[PDB]
């Protein structure tokens, strides 16, 4: 039974799992929403402030114009989330197949970049998640029918949210407990609380009124402690001394912190005007030593949110450096002392001079103090705890961009000209020990197929017989034929090797038809390197040795870097040396940052079906095609090897009940088909237009093609609007004709007619029909100079308002007393 569930978790065939590969909903948005109760109810007044909400965030970073009118903008943000939310479409799909929805009808207006288009997916979970707590909150309060004034003012006006709830569950502990202080205030103690003569609400409104609306009523007769005395004398039985006092201003102080009012306007000040300084421990103060990379915030102080704003990688820093123990972040308000002073005189302070007045007074004073520092430490580790987060979101963000880089780099092309993937030769010298350690070398062919690997023992730089050497490359490559040559090791002795190679293909004159040298380049080795030793190539070439499974992932990146990240392990793919901040981000929100770069780019190139059915490396993109998930593209390859015949067109997705709808809408044009029974094949499967878009596919085909509104329409009432595409591709003047539309005026009848906003669109399908698929990654990058030198070597503010230079004295005076007194030590 136990190891039943054991192989269900393995092959992803849970009744979890089986739920999710059969719902018509993107994978990855049912795992988002996973934690949010009532996701497709939310009433309108809150969906209205979502789109507010959201449309603000992302308006940051914009920078419109103050005069800008942000009108079209939020229609925009309203467009995605009607598109995330209501039809279960994926960022990728969105931006290619909706983006006149989600830019400016005028010229370089606004985009929602794909970058947008993420954060609205996380907002939207995340204005779910409060949607689900504040009705958590209120549907409590509803139901304890109690009519608190300070609650039901809140939920009309309206972390305010925790602390409405903590009110309610400090105030009303008993009346709840149902559906300590409280029995304090059962006690005949809680009179004198009474008698302090202003209750914690009329402070709370004092502070939220801004001035003394409620003055204090001070006690006719009697000071605090005669107040005590009278009630402990009135009560020998119950009661059993100074104590009292504390307990009464304790249990006071008590009611002050739970005040909301008092509690957000603190919360208010201090998120705004805080400050962070470094509190060193003595392992900080030795192990930074200035080797560190903290020699710019060891005596960090008076750290603005504008200074956190700008490097927001500096406090990620303070934390982990933190939870070493090394040191702890304190965070400040710029002058607390004297801003708790002043709320005092605004909110307690009577001018009356009796001393009876004085020492109630003094009392109340003391009470206010000990509530303060209360909500000062809450309110300082929440402004923390939401400063941590909105820094590991800024880090997020550029590892995200450096993982895309890295994936968003096309196949390397030798000649720009004739573009043709590469039959490809690739080189390692090892540890170079040339004359003792063999040179691997491994043919790798056009379709990424390993042919061959070759071990010369020729010394390269053999002072006596140094032909030798030269005289096996040119038979290699004679056997071969490459178009590009790749090569890496793990020392400088690989340069020499280089340098060599070139003057080899010279001597040998080695070259393309155009009559240039074959070109050489370094391929960056970092899957290389984890590939050789990994039991998949141990599996995949049981019976080679290191550097050529080293070799042969060379080639493999030279031939897609895509492919070669998206089969690195989980654990393998955190371990790459991505961004110097990753570490700092929560694993979940390093999973984000890679897995929506992966999306991005996976669907930019798209997958080919048939190939994928039978080929693990290649159906590891799956996953990331819009629609999919991991669970979605095994439960799909099932459904196509359980075929047992080729796909010949995307509607059979559907027809064969393979699809649903929605992930066939999210994912049909990111999936194609190549193309070159015979009803049976649509051309428009070869390219990145989608199927919905297919009828205004043939109707472009036909009016570049100049037919008649009769011959159109009467093709169009037969079914048979396909046959343009074949028209246009039979005819020979098709470039020029395609080349000829055009697609503003085009795009402005179009909408004209039927409403439909398609200018984009319309774009990559003239340019798909001219060439399916072309190549639309950025150009690969072969290592430069400065990448080459750090690969083979390992080589790559103290101003006193932001920085302690007292401190910083004391502590080198204190070390340097600490090394003469070790020193003595013999």
């Amino acid at each position: 039974d136990i190891y039943d569930l054991e192989d269900l978790k393995k092959n992803l065939m849970t009744e979890g799992d089986m739920k999710i590969r059969k719902t018509d909903i993107p994978e990855r948005y049912q795992e988002l929403r996973a934690g949010i109760t009532d996701y497709g109810n939310m009433s309108s007044e809150d969906q209205e402030l979502e789109r507010n909400w959201i449309a603000e965030k992302i308006s940051v970073d914009k920078n419109f114009d103050a005069n800008y009118d942000l009108t079209e903008f939020k229609e925009a943000i309203g467009n995605a989330i009607k598109f995330i939310t209501k039809e279960n479409l994926e960022v990728p799909f969105i931006y290619a197949y909706r983006r006149n929805y989600i830019s400016s009808r005028e010229k370089d207006g606004f985009l929602l970049t794909e970058d947008d288009l993420w954060d609205i997916v996380s907002l939207d979970i995340e204005f779910h998640s409060l949607v689900n707590k504040k009705d958590y909150v209120q549907r409590f309060y509803a139901e304890l029918h109690i009519d608190d004034p300070i609650v039901t003012e809140y939920f009309k006006n309206q972390n305010s949210l925790q602390d409405i709830y903590d009110y309610l569950e400090f105030k009303y502990a008993n009346e709840i407990n149902e559906m300590s202080y409280e029995k304090f205030k059962a006690s005949p103690l809680y009179q004198a609380v009474s008698d302090i003569g202003i209750s914690a609400e009329d402070v709370g409104e004092n502070i939220s009124s801004q001035h003394q609306i409620h003055p204090p009523v001070d006690h006719p007769s009697s000071k605090p402690v005669e107040v005590i005395e009278s009630i402990l004398n009135a009560n020998s039985g119950d009661l059993q001394t100074k104590l009292a006092i504390d307990t009464v201003q304790k249990y006071y102080s008590l009611e002050l912190s739970k005040n909301t009012k008092i509690r957000e306007k603190v919360r208010s000040d201090f998120s705004k005007y805080y400050l962070a300084d470094v509190v060193l421990t003595a392992k900080g103060k030795k192990e930074i030593q200035k080797g560190s990379l903290y020699e710019d915030i060891k005596y960090a102080i008076n750290r603005t949110p504008m200074h956190f704003r700008r490097d927001p990688d500096v406090f990620l820093k303070m934390v982990e450096a933190e939870s070493l123990n090394l040191l702890s972040v304190k965070l400040h308000m710029s002058s607390q002392a004297q801003y708790i002073e002043h709320l005092f005189q605004i909110a307690l302070e009577t001018t009356n001079t009796s001393d009876i007045a004085i020492e109630w007074n003094n009392f109340r004073k003391l009470a206010f103090n000990q509530a303060m520092d209360k909500i000062f430490q809450d309110i300082s580790q929440e402004v923390k705890d939401n400063l941590t987060k909105n820094c590991q979101k800024l880090v997020a963000k550029t590892v995200r961009h450096k993982f895309m880089t890295k994936l968003d780099q096309a196949p390397f092309i030798p000649n720009v000209r004739d573009p043709k993937i590469p039959k490809i030769l690739s080189l390692t010298c090892g540890q170079g020990r040339f004359g003792a350690d063999a040179i691997i070398a491994v043919y790798v062919n056009r379709k990424g197929d390993f042919i061959r690997d070759y071990k010369i023992v020729d010394n390269p730089f053999d002072k006596t017989n140094p032909e030798k050497f030269e005289d096996t490359l040119d038979n290699i490559i004679q056997s071969c034929q490459p178009n590009a040559i790749g090569i890496n090791g793990p020392n400088p002795k690989t340069q020499k090797f280089y340098k060599r190679l070139q003057e080899v293909l010279h001597k040998k004159q080695i070259v393309d038809s155009r009559g240039h040298t074959i070109p050489i380049i370094y391929v960056e080795d970092e899957v290389a390197i984890r590939y050789q030793n990994s039991e998949r190539a141990a599996q995949e070439f049981p019976n080679k040795p290191p550097l050529v499974k080293y070799c042969i992932a060379l080639a493999r990146y030279m031939h897609s870097p895509l492919l070669e990240y998206a089969n690195l392990t989980s654990e393998e793919v955190r371990s790459l040396s991505i961004h110097p901040h990753q570490n700092l981000l929560s694993s979940e929100q390093l999973s984000w940052a890679l897995e929506t770069a992966f999306v991005d780019i996976v669907n930019l190139v798209s997958v080919e079906v048939n190939k994928a059915t039978d080929n693990n490396y290649y159906a590891s993109a799956l996953k990331y095609i819009s629609g999919f998930g991991k669970r979605k593209a095994i439960d799909f390859l099932q459904s196509l090897q359980r075929l047992n015949e080729p796909l010949l067109a995307r509607q059979q997705l559907i027809t064969h009940n393979i699809l649903h709808k929605t992930i066939f809408m999210n994912s049909a044009g990111f999936l194609y088909i190549s193309w070159n029974e015979d009803l049976e094949h649509d051309q428009l499967d070869s390219t990145r237009i989608h199927p919905e878009d297919y009828h205004l596919a043939t109707k472009v085909a036909a009016d570049a093609l100049e037919y008649d509104p009769d011959t159109i329409a009467e093709k169009e009432e037969q079914g048979t609007m396909s046959e343009f595409i074949e028209l246009l591709r039979e005819d020979p003047d098709r470039r020029a004709k395609l080349e000829s539309l055009n697609l503003e005026s085009y795009a402005e009848e179009l909408e004209k007619n039927t409403g439909l906003r398609k200018l984009n669109n319309l774009n990559t399908i003239v340019l798909e029909l001219l060439d399916g698929f072309e190549e639309l990654r950025n150009d690969f990058h072969p290592l430069q100079g400065d990448e080459i030198f750090q690969s083979l070597t390992g080589e790559s503010s103290k101003d006193p308002s932001i920085w302690d230079l007292k401190q910083e004295l004391e502590d080198a005076e204190e070390e340097r007393k600490l090394m003469m007194a070790e020193a003595r030590a013999k």
